[PDB]
C-alpha cells in the first residue's frame, strides 16, 4: 500500500515527527528558526503535510513549502546550508528508528529532493 501504511500510519508519523523536531530543536545549525514558532501546531502541520506527502491522504494540506518558507528566505537568511541539515535530520530520525533503508530512500526522495529544496528556498 502506501508509504505512509508501510511506514506505520499516522502513530509512527506522529512518533517521527516528535523525534525529528527534538533533533531539529537540539540542532544549532537551524533551531533558531523555530525559536518563536509553536510546535504542537507545528508538529501537527508537518504530521498533516507528511501523511499527505507519503500517499496518506487524497490533497495538499495548508501551505505550499514555497509559501510557508518564502519569509524565512527573505528576512532569516535561509539557504542551502539549513536546508540540508534538516533533511540531515530527518534522516537520522529514521535511521535511529531503524526504518528499512528501502523505506528511508523513498522517503528521501520527496524530502531530500531538488524539488523540495528549490520550493522550501524559494527558487
Ligand atoms: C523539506 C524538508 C521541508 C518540509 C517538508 C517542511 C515542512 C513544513 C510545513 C508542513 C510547515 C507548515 C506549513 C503550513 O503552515 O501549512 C513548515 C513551516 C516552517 N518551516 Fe519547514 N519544511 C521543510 C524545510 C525547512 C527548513 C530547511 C527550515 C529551516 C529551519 C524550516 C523551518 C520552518 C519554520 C520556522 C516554519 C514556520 C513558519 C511559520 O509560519 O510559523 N523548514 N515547514
Ligand atoms: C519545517 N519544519
Amino acid at each position: 500500500a502506501s508509504l505512509y501504511e508501510k511506514l506505520g500510519g499516522a502513530a509512527a508519523v506522529d512518533l517521527a515527527v516528535e523525534k525529528f523536531y527534538g533533533k531539529v530543536l537540539a540542532d544549532e545549525r537551524v533551531n533558531r528558526f523555530f525559536v518563536n514558532t509553536d510546535m504542537a501546531k507545528q508538529k501537527q502541520h508537518q504530521k498533516d503535510f507528511m501523511t499527505y506527502a507519503f500517499g496518506g491522504t487524497d490533497r495538499f494540506p495548508g501551505r505550499s513549502m514555497r509559501a510557508a518558507h518564502q519569509d524565512l528566505v527573505e528576512n532569516a537568511g535561509l539557504t542551502d546550508v539549513h536546508f540540508d541539515a534538516i533533511a540531515e535530520n530527518l534522516v537520522l530520525t529514521l535511521q535511529e528508528l531503524n526504518v528499512s533503508q528501502d523505506l528511508i530512500d523513498e522517503v528521501v526522495t520527496i524530502v531530500g529532493s531538488v524539488q523540495h529544496r528549490n520550493d522550501v528556498l524559494n527558487r
